């Protein structure tokens, strides 16, 4: 974080070990923002060394508004986030894709994943999604997608993880999870 895009000036020359699609927070800076995201792709880095980090950007401009929207983002954003798997099966089809989301960006991540094709859904090893919120709408899960390949982290205080949108401290509280423990579950992933 804040910015990253080594996934779209990457070159298919010189593909990595693995390749990480983030997914930030409402009104977070950036295309990584600056909780969540740094720390999942720092703690990923410890473990990977080569690796590509992207953050969704594009029309993705992280709104307040756009919550309140059917599967909790617009399908602009989606898209957005569906272009880029399919960018990373275009220039590594044989690189292991690993993804993350915190807050919108987990809604995002998780429709886009569901509206995933064959050959370029197997390519993602592993989801990673902090402050779910539509966690209660998707029944703890990403629709289409393994569960084995899915962890959520969703603190006991979170209100969006129950169905409401609102912000309590919980909802802020996801970095050491996502520096230690989701990075350890999606490395493990991609063995």
């Amino acid at each position: 974080g804040a910015i990253e895009n080594g996934l779209e000036s990457g070159s298919a020359n010189a593909c990595p070990d693995a390749i990480l699609i983030f997914a930030r927070g409402s009104t977070e800076p950036g295309n990584m923002g600056i909780t969540v995201g740094p720390a999942l792709a720092n703690g990923l880095e410890s473990h990977i060394r080569n690796i590509w980090i992207q953050g969704v950007g594009g029309p993705y401009d992280a709104a307040l508004a756009t919550n309140f929207l059917p599967r909790g983002t617009s399908q602009a954003n989606i898209d957005e986030g569906k272009r880029l798997f399919a960018l990373a099966n275009q220039k590594c089809p044989n690189t292991p894709v690993v993804a993350g989301g915190y807050s919108q960006g987990a809604a995002l991540i998780a429709a886009a994943v569901s509206e995933l094709s064959g050959a370029v859904k197997e390519q993602v090893k592993g989801v990673a999604l902090f402050g779910y919120t539509q966690n209660l709408q998707n029944r703890g899960g990403i629709p289409n997608y393994p569960r084995e390949r899915t962890k959520v982290f969703c603190n006991v205080g979170d209100a969006v993880c129950t169905g409401t949108l609102i912000i309590t401290p919980a909802h802020l509280s996801y970095t050491i999870e996502a520096r230690g423990e989701a990075a350890r579950f999606l490395r493990d992933r991609i063995r």
